[PDB]
Order: structure tokens, then sequence, then C-alpha cells
């Protein structure tokens, strides 16, 4: 039996620096209570809805470091290997992803990244915490998961596949650009990439808003009137009127066109100063020397920006980066980040976290594929950086698209937000909450899939914008065009009518 098969396997463990913590069968349907997760993770529960024998382990990676590691087997197996990633600064276990893997067949691992929770205190004085976070948690739970693949299934596993986004989509691309074996497919949303220029870019927001309150700061109310004046401005150059900027590489807004007027309602338009701070938020990060560490914030993206990144407060995660591991010093003042800290920040570059070597070489000489997504309305991680991550891809390569489509392809996703969420048809089945059905033709997983077993690579992909969430009825799909193509609506029939777009 399986349970028994289960039951009996802690017995057949037995790895160097690897504890068992325990071996349990969980049947389909088992709402899995996580009562020692991180607080700071925000998640306490699983429902887990297929039967998987779950094993929760402690792997030492040195003698100072060590990843919380779970293996998720399933009963209805398919002989897939894969390897899920984190989110954020955290160590938090993606057990969301390991539900929706295991679920859909594959044998899988996630990782905690080497220590417990969102903050990014845990780096602070121990450089073997921040090397599991860079590269080496990701890698070791990896090889352990094959090990145990491999003893559980007596066919093992013919395929290996890697599932991840933010965070998670720079741990797919360390894979790529470090560990070319570790993946056959590799599937890495909005990623976390020119990780030290993202922090910089991240603490540089405040630079520019200020504090609540001051002279250059804007408050929700008036960043929701921006994002409609964007869209007043850029909407309809991909030709259709729906809310949508479907490429907003196209987009360069022209904000000085809602200075108040006299007599105007003041909580209705900007002053100038206020429109100096959006035309530097619409502008790229420079350093020392002048030269370019990140790339504008993608206009599209206001209505959840103002929340996270033009709050007031200097972004956490970049603060924390700041004091734990730039300077070791916790009271170091992120209202003060100047770009003297960014060259600091990158040329310290630890266990090269930048995870931006743009020759890739190695991947497509070991077989491996790799696709990559952005949201066009992500207001984490601007999907600019995306685009000049492949600039730099074709440049050092010196090949062109069509030779990077055998190996390396990267869709845009309008309407899409931070990896899931947005205005539009963000639902193209990277997690469980943008899920719609495991077709191919209707997920990016299963699609990557048929193209490293069935050789048919995906020419675009699709989404669906939901009435109401994953499992409602869906209103629309798209189908998301794949770099450097853009998508542009020319009928016939409405814009709700995928056959009325074309990728050009
Ligand atoms: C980080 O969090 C994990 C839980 O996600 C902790 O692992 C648990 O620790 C206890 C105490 O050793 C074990 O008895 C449990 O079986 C573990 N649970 C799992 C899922 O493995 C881990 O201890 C924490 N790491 C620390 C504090 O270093
Ligand atoms: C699983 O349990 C948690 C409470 O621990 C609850 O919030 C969640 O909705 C449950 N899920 C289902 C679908 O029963
Ligand atoms: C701990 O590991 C470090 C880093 O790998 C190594 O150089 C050192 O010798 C080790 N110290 C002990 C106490 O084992
Ligand atoms: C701004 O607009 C969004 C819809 O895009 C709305 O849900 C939100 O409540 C508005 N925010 C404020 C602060 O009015
Ligand atoms: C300006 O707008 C607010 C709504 O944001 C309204 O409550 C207030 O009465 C308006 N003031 C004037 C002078 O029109
Ligand atoms: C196209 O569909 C949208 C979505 O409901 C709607 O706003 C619009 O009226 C439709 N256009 C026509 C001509 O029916
Ligand atoms: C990190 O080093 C590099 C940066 C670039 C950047 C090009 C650009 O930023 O415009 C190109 C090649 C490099 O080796
Ligand atoms: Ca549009």
């Amino acid at each position: 039996t399986f349970q028994g098969k289960c039951t009996g396997f802690a017995d057949k463990i037995n790895l160097p620096n690897v504890r068992v913590n325990f071996v349990n069968y969980v049947p389909g349907g088992t709402n899995l209570s996580l009562p020692d997760n991180p607080t700071s993770c925000g998640t306490t529960s699983q429902v887990v809805s297929e039967d998987v024998c779950r094993i929760a382990m402690a792997v030492a990676t040195s003698n100072s470091s060590e990843i919380t590691l779970e293996a998720w087997l399933p009963q209805n197996y398919t002989g897939r290997f894969l390897s899920t990633g984190n989110g954020g600064l955290s160590g938090c276990i993606q057990y969301y992803d390991l539900a929706y893997t295991s679920g859909l067949g594959f044998a899988t691992v996630g990782a905690n990244s080497g220590h417990n929770g969102t903050s990014g205190e845990p780096f602070y004085h121990h450089p073997e915490v921040l090397e599991d976070f860079v590269h080496r948690s990701v890698h070791t739970g990896v090889v352990v998961g094959k090990q145990l693949t491999k003893l559980f299934y007596e066919e093992g596993f013919k395929k290996s596949y890697y599932l991840g986004c933010s965070t998670g989509g720079r741990q797919g691309f360390k894979s790529v650009q470090k560990y070319p074996n570790d993946f056959d497919g590799v599937v890495a949303g909005a990623p976390a990439f020119n990780m030290i220029n993202l922090m910089s870019w991240s603490a540089h927001f405040y630079s520019i808003t200020g504090p609540v309150g001051s002279d250059t700061y804007l408050s929700p109310d008036l960043w929701n009137i921006t994002h409609k004046e964007i869209l007043r401005q850029c909407d309809g150059i991909d030709g259709a009127e729906d809310g949508i900027i479907e490429d907003p590489s196209l987009c360069s807004p022209v904000l000085e066109a809602i200075i108040c007027k006299p007599g105007q309602n003041t909580t209705e338009c900007l002053t100038g100063k206020q429109a100096h701070t959006v035309r530097e938020i619409f502008s790229p990060l420079y350093g020392v020397n002048g030269t370019l560490l990140y790339p504008r914030m993608q206009p599209g993206s206001e209505v959840m920006a103002s929340s996270i990144m033009y709050n007031g407060q200097p972004f956490q995660y970049s603060a924390d980066w700041y004091r734990y591991v730039v300077y070791e010093n916790p009271n170091w003042d992120a209202t003060k980040f100047s770009v003297r800290d960014a060259a600091v920040a990158l040329k310290q570059n630890p266990f090269n976290l930048q995870t931006w070597d743009a020759d890739i070489s190695s991947f497509r000489k070991a077989g491996g594929k790799v696709l990559t997504y952005h949201g066009l309305m992500d207001q984490l991680i601007s999907s600019e950086n995306s685009k000049l991550y492949y600039a730099r891809v074709a440049e050092t390569m010196n090949v062109p698209p069509e030779e990077l489509d055998e190996f390396y392809r990267f869709f845009q996703i309008s309407g899409m937000a931070h990896c899931s969420g947005g205005d539009g048809a963000y639902g193209i089945g990277n997690q469980l909450v943008t899920y719609n059905d495991a077709n191919p033709e209707n997920n990016v997983l299963m699609a990557m899939v048929q193209w490293v077993e069935k050789g048919i690579a995906p020419e675009t992909i699709r989404g669906a914008k939901f009435t109401n969430g994953t499992g409602s009825a869906v209103e629309y799909t798209r189908k998301h065009c794949r770099y450097p193509r853009r998508n542009v609506y020319k009928g016939p029939g409405n814009y709700t009518d995928e056959n009325a777009w074309q990728c050009v």
C-alpha cells in the first residue's frame, strides 16, 4: 500500500547532514496544520487536495547554517521532480506551491532559504545563512529531493522542473546561471535578479516622495488620480480602451497635465512638486559615475504601488538589506539612502546575489529550457528589468531572438500585478491563485512540461481574467506575447475575444 510505503519510509532515509523530523501520510482533503510555521509568514495551514507522503527535514548546510526542507511525494506520480522557491527576504516555505505541484503529480520540494521569517535579520553576522538564501538552499533541496524521489519510486524521475516567482524567479535564474544541470525546465516569474540594484531602487523611492505629509509626497487618493490620467494618456495606445496598458514600454506619460489650475479642488490634482515626484518615479535609477542601476517603474502599477513603494516609509526589505548585510548596523537610517550607498552595495555583491550573469550558454548546452514571465503592472519589481535582462543576454551571447527562442522564452503579461492579481488576464497557472485548469494551453507549468518532454515550444501564453478570482467564471482570455513582441487589438470582434488581438 501507498500508506504503508510512506510509514515505512523514515527507516529507508539515511543521508549525511540530514535529520528527518517526521514522515507522515497525508490523504487528499487534509487541511494541514502548520503550528511551527514562522509567524511572520502569515500561514498556519494548507489544504492538500491529493494523497502525498510528507517528509520534513532539517539539513545542515555548514556548521553554522541549516535549512528546513519539505518533500511531498504524491501517490498519483507522473515521473517528474520539481523544486519550488521563496518570496521577499523570507524563509517561508511556499506550502501553497507544494500543494499545487504535488496535486499535479510532481514529486515536490521546498526549503525555507536558510532561515525562518520575512525579516533579513537572520543574515546579520551570518554569511552562511546569507549564502543559503543566495544559492545553496534551493540547490541543497534539489540534491536531497532527487535522492528521496529515487528512493521512494522504483521508476525514479525522467525530468526535473523548477517553479518560482519574485525571489523565487531569481532563484530559478540562479539555477540557470550557476547550476545548469539542476533542471531540465525552469519556470521563473517576475524575477528579483539584478537583486542588489533592486534593493537600491526600492530604497530610492523614499528619497523621491519624502515622508507622509511632505511637499514631495502624494496620498493614495492622488495616486489614484494619477493612475486615471496615466490610463487616459496610455490605455488606448494598444487599440483597446479596457483600463489596461498592453505594453507600457510605449507609455511615457506627461503628468504636468494634471497640475492644479486656479480654482481646482486640491484633492484632484498635483502641485508642481508632486508632478516632479511622479516624473522621477517613472525615471530610472543611475549610480555614481552615471551608470544605469535599475530601470524605471513601468506606468500602470500605481494603486498597489502607492501602498507598498510610495507610502512615505523606507521600503523594509531594502532597509534590512542595508542594515544587516551592507553596513552591519541595525540603526542605519534608511531615510538617508543615497547613490553612494548603492555603489557600496553593488561592489559588495555577496555570493553574487546580483544573479545577473547574461551568458547562459552553459544552460543552453546542457539542454535546459527556461520560460520567464513578468506582469506589466507589477508594483514590486518593474517589468522593465526583465526586458533589460533580455537585451543583455542577446548582446552578450551575440544572438537574436530567433536563436534565444530555442532555450529562453520571455512572455510579457498584460494586466498582471506582482506574480498574481491585477486588472486583466493574469490567470496563467503559475500558482493555484492564478489557475485556469491543468492543460498546457492554459497553464505555464504544464506548457514547460510539454516543451521539455514533447519538444513543443510555447508561442504565446494564455491567461484568464476571472469574474471574481480563480474558480469563478472566466470572463475572457488573452494570448500574451513572446518578447520582443507586443499585443495589439485589431478586431474583428470585441477586445474580450482573444482572436481579436495579434502579437506584433
Ligand atoms: C524554522 O521553522 C521550522 C518550521 O517550519 C522549524 O522546524 C520544526 O522544528 C521542531 C523543533 O526542532 C521540529 O520538532 C519540527 O518537526 C519542525 N517542523 C518541520 C516542518 O520540520 C525549525 O526548527 C525552525 N528553525 C530554526 C528555529 O532554526
Ligand atoms: C483550513 O483551515 C484553516 C483554519 O486552520 C481555514 O482558515 C481554512 O479556510 C481551511 N480551508 C478549508 C478549505 O477548509
Ligand atoms: C565551520 O565552517 C567554516 C565555513 O565552512 C569552516 O571554515 C570552519 O573550519 C568550521 N568551524 C568549525 C567549528 O567546524
Ligand atoms: C483607488 O482605486 C482602486 C481601484 O483601482 C480602489 O479599489 C481603491 O479603493 C482606491 N483607493 C483609494 C485610496 O481611494
Ligand atoms: C474637494 O474635494 C473633496 C473630496 O475629495 C470634497 O469633500 C470637498 O468639499 C471639495 N472642496 C471644494 C472646495 O470643492
Ligand atoms: C466589449 O466588452 C466590454 C466588456 O464588457 C464592454 O465594456 C463593451 O461595451 C463591449 N463593446 C461592445 C461594442 O459591445
Ligand atoms: C554587470 O555587468 C554588465 C552590465 C551590463 C549592462 C548594460 C547596461 O546596464 O545597460 C552589460 C554587460 C555587463 O557585463
Ligand atoms: Ca488598453
